[PDB]
């Protein structure tokens, strides 16, 4: 009877290169069928993003699904989360086109620094561990080499007496995302601050030195492209703040 | 026996106004028991985004929890989400703290311009039916006016053959998410696009905009930054296609 797309929409990093999209008929099935596509752009351009492909899908007799491998187009540039298209048309002469016939793929970007923060915003342990790890962990991207500035703080607990003070900077290299605050510390239950400072890309990230010659650049005169080089560097989040609550 | 918040975690959208927040007694509620909590300052602050508050809760014998109100501070400017955070103390001698004593709270800005897209990647149409309704939606916000560019895209539905003209731009006002797109038609299919959004000339924090938007960005401080973000965008979808 007729012949469309399953799955609908598919959401994929840049970074996988090759990537399959399944094609599907239906009604009867015994006879030798086919149908065609076309990757049609959108904000993501055969070319930059994904390279653009045309094909023809046959069905012979007795199969009712087709597959195949689309490729996206790796770079070291940071951009947004792009759509691009994909196409049915020309179905043999049984065989009609039902919904959806325009497949809908999402690229999501990997090239960003990006935001940084910690687990939960409150942890627990006792008092004779002694040293806990905590972690603040890198979300959205790994691009680029980071820097983490770091401190603690007294509340319920007063340094050197309750924990060791701490103060230092975490340092995320390019593709890593996650490092360990290193904390050294009958009832009595008490508890210690930590917070990460503002994220900064170091000097050796190799888009450093193109970052800091644009904020010459008053927001008035920015490119897109600029603007969105911008649009890539690091930050905390939401938890940039935490608590380390310590019973016995 | 024991104390703690329940839900120990709040989210708040910052023009509520106001909200409780919740403690709770497990062991012995035989016997009167209180405890103590006070605000304290996260990525929030009391003064510019809510009310300080270190206070008293009664638990008569009877009561196994207690609530009360928090006040948020409403204003004009954009923020981002800032966690606060409420934390308890001073239990009366038989109970014990525990978890959540540590109620995490976050509030969430409401005056971004803010998200616009549409609605769906792929919207299907009757054969002979006429208008349909396309919407443009406007996430993350609405603080303000907005102005957003729109039209159409000859496909393998031709203007003036399959569909038609439809080109304009939308005005959204100041609380409004969503506003239509007109689109008149007579197996194929024609793509409508929205642009690139754009405050109003106007809108009260614009002068203040494209004023600091003179800065070079090295010198834009911080609140520069913040006040910037704040302006209207396109969201995910920003075609739309038509199928007949
Ligand atoms: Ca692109
Ligand atoms: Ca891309
Ligand atoms: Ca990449
Ligand atoms: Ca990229
Ligand atoms: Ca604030
Ligand atoms: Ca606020
Ligand atoms: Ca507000
Ligand atoms: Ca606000």
């Amino acid at each position: 009877i007729r012949m469309y797309f399953e799955p609908g929409h598919y959401t994929v990093m840049e970074n996988c290169g090759e990537f399959e999209v399944r094609v599907v008929r239906r009604g009867d099935i015994s006879t030798y069928a086919s149908v065609e596509y076309e990757t049609q752009d959108g904000t993501a351009s055969a070319g930059t993003d994904f390279v653009g492909r045309k094909g023809l899908l046959s069905f012979p007799p007795g199969v009712d699904e087709q597959r195949f491998r689309i490729e996206v187009i790796d770079d070291d540039v940071f951009e947004e989360d792009e759509c691009f298209y994909i196409r049915l048309f020309n179905p043999s002469e049984g065989v009609k086109l039902a919904v959806p016939m325009i497949a809908t793929v999402m690229i999501l970007d990997d090239d960003h620094a990006g935001i940084f923060a910690f687990t939960d915003s409150v942890f627990e342990i006792t008092e004779s561990v002694g040293r806990f790890e905590l972690k603040v962990m890198r979300y959205s991207g790994a691009r680029g080499t980071v820097i983490v500035p770091y401190w603690t703080e007294n509340d319920t607990a007063t340094e050197s007496k309750d924990y060791e003070g701490a103060r230092g900077e975490l340092v995320f290299e390019n593709n890593e995302s996650e490092k360990f605050i290193d904390l050294f510390i009958y009832e009595k239950d008490v508890s210690f601050k930590v917070h990460i400072g503002e994220p900064r890309l170091a000097p050796d990230s190799t888009h450093y030195p193109k970052i800091k010659e644009v904020e010459k650049k008053p927001v008035q005169d920015l490119t897109e492209l600029d603007r969105i080089l911008l649009l890539s560097k690091p930050r905390n989040g939401e938890l940039t703040t935490a608590y380390v609550r310590i019973r016995e």
